[PDB]
């Protein structure tokens, strides 16, 4: 029943077969100290070339053993304030960063590794390789892993790996394409059979349940489109895309490098109390930003950039959330809404409603169903900035 | 006189009969620790599922009796600075609060209660309970009563209770339809016969008397609106809709937060003096808001949303009142306003002015009437300010 | 030949007569501690009934010993500064205070009283009274005075009183209309037989002349509706209505406080030196008001009411000014230009000039006349902000 | 080659034969302590009238002896810190300050005296006199100087004079027509034959030639209108209408005081630099004035007066300029630009080339003609902001 | 891919034969104190007349000697924090400062040489000169050095120059045109036969890949016009043009000076990074400015100047940027983009493709070809704001 800005605001455009195909083009450079990695929404794997960039694997260029190795780490993902390696144990596992800040308390907390940063190098060659520091996860992220057991093994498989290693021991162009294939919202609407026989003159109380039932199919919608795993803006976002807060409230200076990051910037996504956060903070700095006009409808914006506000963004038990900057289009790369019409029994342009059957005890059945998705063209599409303070007041 | 902007902003529906019917639901979970209420107005009462959050009453879930305890509570008000319980006195009664805040002072002030909460538990069961803390009311609010001897013929009442406190000693969907019946302005104008009789000429006392009943009934009309029991947007207004200013004066922190608890906010409603604090706080910010024209007239707004000035909000004599945020619609669930025309015999679309009889003393009587209410169709559609003090000055 | 914003702004109506009514509403109540006036203009004058408020006085109810006693008090006039009792000088007078504010000094400075306050009660009753504390005039101001011998000579006349005052030792409606006359604005031109004989060809210099003549008239005009006695917009407000600076500058605070007092403000006169001092303040705030648009002309607003200048407001030697918020209208009660058209000979709609006589020196004289009143429907139509400090700068 | 907005913006006005005629009336009263002056552009002469203040010529109003005493008076220039007078030396001059601000330091800084002070009153009578105060010019202005043996001369000149000093020792209307004559702006465009003969078929470098010395002519045009001695803004301004910063940077505050001395201001005219030292104090104070439109062009303003910039103002060594305030119009009295087109060969309508000879050596001379003044109606049309600093910067 | 400002706001001029020229007035004053160079994009050389202000060449005025000298010096440029001279070493080079600042710090930092300075003087004429002081280079700039020997050889070659220094040792017009040659940029597609015979129906691959081809040479184009070394923005700029910071941030101060240097500025070019940290200036400042519509767009602005990203723009290590002001047009002399339409075989207006062989692989080339140049029609048309610090946060 609430407002859907995300549902009004981005394009919909028609797919064939319910799937769509996005061509990626992703650079990367060796030598720069950082790994880069390829996402698919919230599972990443890490480049096989990238992977050279480690110096017990400098020079190793035979393009099966390396993508073995990179197909056998593992994922793992770290919540703020998690401990993920004590001092004193003994190390058995290559750690590289994907996304967050990790800051690494030696016997004196020597500094904070970040995303593409790599630490467990040594743990891999040696079985006496113990943790000096402890690594505490300070931000929530993603880490991959490679244990020296699988990278020993893979060894044992590949007689050049064995001849390049002890031998030691003495832009690239890369094309992936990404199917995105289309969720489905469905539902069952059970009437009885006098509700539809008897209250249907003067307003069908079958039509009122199923526009309830439609309205909560696009709430549903929305929440998807927000949080879901595959796909997804908040999870399927780039994390170069993804900035912190300086200082934790989402003051200007903040809003003006979020600006920064990409062309174009269509509108920004964030909870009301975000938006009463960063309204706080407009006061503070004595500004007063102007409002502008979308579709008739006056609308607080930055930078005439209009700010919508989304109640479907997650505010943490730490009363921190987020802001979502994003362009939306097709004829410039940015995000759009995978969603395919014609069905062949619409209610609504992008629905389906289908008698299922009568049940022994008199209670008809439809199923309301919708075919949605969501794809960003272009990784410089979307950003967020993350951990937002929004529970602070003036003092 | 003066200007009315609640009669001319609030739309007005027909109601049929004199009455209008509207469907609320009410959802609530247990083990939150809050109780949740129905609100009539200014008329409380607990839900008879949410008072089995009470740990004496946990796990019973017999409809008939949760019904009946609920029915046998009483509402009290209390006021600013009303002393409640003192410490000492035995304690006889369970108090959940429904509205304000509370602080109680051990023997050491330990916190402040609010609404929802509860105090007075173990009262119920032992007749040696005594109150070791004293509860005085930092603002005025509602609070439900539960009194020893009530509930405990309950108990002696319904065997299945006597049983399962005997034991214990050793989202959810409720429907409930308001009804509005619309409230009548009457008033007796009495004009002599020689009035009628000669100046009628020129111009008409009789229609100029007319006219200024007309407008003191208008001006009757804004002022229940306003202030009134039953209805009446001050009074007949979520329980969580109701915020506390921060710091006391209305600074545009408190304006942004007014505006972040309901969608699509159509106006503020304050009183001239308020309007005047307001404007001190914004020069003190050194923020100069815009100013938007609604209808061809130009008015100071906040975020783009006007800022109407109403006199009939009442100053309480701490000089401190209160403002209203409030969207008006009926496609958009929001503030109605019933009125029923087609009057037998109407001067005005509303109105309905009928000759009554001619006194002995040759003066004409006539009964001017006007029918009117109120309606909120969704509870997050007024959200109130309180306790804004109004009388702060740069120093 | 300044611009007169006056002249162009007041609507002007036809009198009929060279004569206005309006009808007045006084409510007031007794008992609240303040004793309310009519007034006329610069003339002052006690309501009977509210003369009640006196001690010595209650319970009275002789309508004609009321109005009596009302009819025999004298007012006064006080400059700021100027003392006008004496601790040690005999008490023989009952002060009443109409308007402005008097601190008075014991033997250690009580208070400072304001209008509607008293003092001098017992110095009516006995003659051992003597004044144990010194008044000073803070600021200017009217005052009541009622002396002991005419309110004994009072006594004296009616037995009922004398009664009344022996047991006592052991919202009305009052309606009185005000009538307008107009004033006039009038001059000879006198214009040599050479003049106009010879020098008509190219261009008139009796035109000229004329046209000069006018223009004195206009401004007179303009200086006799500020600044006149019986009527003037400066003199003729209401004593309610006249507020006073904060801190004496005019800071955007008391602009707020100006516009509170009065729904429908339609625009502020005030000096340019007054102007200037109010942009110091903006400034010094670091706000900046916009500018609105009347007539296809743009001016100094704040809070869209704009800002226009007068130069017939009086600036004192103390360099301090007043500033006057005002509403215009018929429909709306408000503040209106009496004049009558139509007049025999009219060399504008306004005006007339007639042929006098020509002198034996061959001096023709020309009569120019202009009729002009002004008018003020209800009380709060005007509102005047004085002692307003316009020569203070940022140091 | 510069934009030229004074050229663009000051409304031209055909003359009759080359010269324009301006009424003035010269108010002055008697006896207040300052006298007052005919300025005539740069040069300035006393009032006859106002020469009665000094006590020595008291209660004298014979009009040939006033008229020939203020004939024999002499205008001086003094620049900034230039010591006119020093202590010790013998006093023989009567000064008279017309304008600029003169510190006089005794034997101790007396105090500052300004426009329509005098210093050397008894200098005039006994040849004993001697300068008690070094008077140093703290900022540039002129000063009239009557010396003693003159005054005597002219006492010995008329018997009534000696007869009112022996006898001691023991508002104005003044109309003064102003005449305004146009000057020339001329030019000798000298151009080979050859040039003339064969430069012609595909683009004109004659024309392009004159199209330079057009430029070059107005550009000396601009510089004449700002900075000429009998005619020019800069000059020929009213010495009461010119303002001294009160700090010494263009603050927004002179800006309002600007405004405030003369009604309907058109525009502001002051250096880039100076434009630059406004915005500089812009910033400093936090607020971000408006941009108004003219022409279809967007400019700075203040208060809705667009701010033009011209580079023809000077700027001083001590990096210290000016900024003019100024209206223009002639049916409101203001700023008109008196041209005379129509002349006999006109390339332009108000330019003027002509066939001059051909010389011996086969050039072609051609002389290019403009002829141009400036008229100012009143004496409140041009404002002048004095000694801005223009190079402070934020520390 | 990105946004192309600066190829859609330049106008473009149609050149015949790929060549422009642009008459170049060089004034110049002697005995200043400061020589002017010539420049053409970044190779500089010294005016022969102006290379007379040294005094050991005074009052020397032989053409030909003169351009000799000025002819037999070299440009050197020194990059920020580098050592030129060191104290001790002996002197034997002339260095005048054509651009940057260089601080002299002595056996005591005496000053900072900077445009138009000269050090090395007496090392010309004796052998014995030694470098007093050390010569460090605050920021990047280029110089010209004029050795002994080369000057001792010219005094050898002209007898009159002899002749002038053994005496001794006992505004100016000057026109010189600058051609523009139109740059080119070219490159070769390569599409195999295969995918030009197959993969061509429903999309072309080969249309594709020359689209590609396309936006990547426009976006050399852009990067060219922006760092190139004869042409381009940048370097390409007057020497008094180019601008530093006063603090280093680049604060409005900064931006208002960068206004006042030239007349009717239209746009800036900044990094998106210099645009974030401008933004994080002005909410410092807590000044708010208002954005401005070019052709339908919205896009931030100072003083109505519309503020574009170029991503082409360098950020050096030590994260400084730098901001460009100019004036686009051709009737107004501004900066122009030269570039030659109606090409042999045009793809597009400016391009031109064309089909070049077929190698025995099978594989067929294509040739993209575009021309493209800039023009600068007067000096005062780009100024360049230099080491502006991007990376600064409030703290
Ligand atoms: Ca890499
Ligand atoms: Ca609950
Ligand atoms: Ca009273
Ligand atoms: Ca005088
Ligand atoms: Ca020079």
């Amino acid at each position: 029943i609430t407002s859907r800005w995300l549902l009004r605001m981005l394009p919909w455009v028609e797919t064939k077969g319910g799937a769509y195909r996005v061509n990626r083009r992703l650079t990367f450079t060796v030598g720069d100290g950082r790994v880069e990695f390829v996402q698919d929404g919230s599972t990443v794997r890490v480049i096989p070339q990238e992977l050279g960039e480690l110096a017990l694997l400098r020079d190793f260029d035979d393009a099966e053993v390396l993508s073995a190795i990179a197909d056998r780490c593992v994922q793992r993902d770290f919540r703020a304030g998690e401990t993920l390696v004590e001092r004193g144990t003994a190390a058995d596992e290559l750690h590289l960063i994907a996304h967050g800040r990790i800051g690494q308390a030696s016997a004196v907390t020597l500094d904070v590794l970040a995303d593409g940063d790599r630490f467990g190098e040594h743990a891999l060659l040696d079985e006496d390789a113990r943790w000096s520091q402890t690594a505490t996860a300070e931000t929530s992220g993603t880490l991959l892993t490679l244990s020296r057991a699988d990278f020993a093994a893979v060894v044992a498989n590949s007689p050049a790996l064995r001849s390049h290693l002890a031998a030691f021991t003495a832009a690239d162009y890369e094309l992936k394409p990404r199917e995105y294939e289309l969720s489905v919202a469905q539902t069952i609407l059970r009437v009885h059979t006098r509700v539809a026989d008897l209250y249907n003159g003067p307003m069908n109380q079958t039509e009122e349940q199923l526009r309830l039932t439609i309205e909560a199919l696009r709430e549903r919608q929305e929440h998807e489109l927000i949080n879901n795993r595959e796909f997804g803006l908040l999870h399927n976002a780039d994390f170069k895309q993804r900035i912190q807060t300086h200082s934790g409230p989402p003051t200007p200076d903040d809003l003006d490098e979020l600006l920064c990051r990409r062309r174009g910037t269509k509108f920004f996504l964030a909870h009301p109390r975000t938006i009463a956060a960063m309204g706080r903070e407009f006061n503070a700095r004595g500004l007063y930003p102007d409002h502008t006009d979308l579709g008739g409808q006056q609308v607080p914006a930055w930078r005439g950039v209009p700010i919508l506000p989304c109640g479907k963004i997650p505010i943490t038990p730490e009363r921190t959330s987020s802001i979502l900057a994003l362009r939306t289009g097709e004829e410039d790369q940015g995000v759009i809404g995978l969603r395919q019409t014609g069905l062949p029994d619409e209610y609504e342009p992008g629905l389906s409603v289908r008698f299922m059957n009568i049940d022994e005890k008199a209670i008809i059945s439809y199923l309301v169903s919708t075919y949605y998705s969501a794809a960003i063209l272009v990784p410089d599409a979307v950003g967020v900035l993350e951990n937002v303070q929004i529970a602070n007041w003036p003092r």
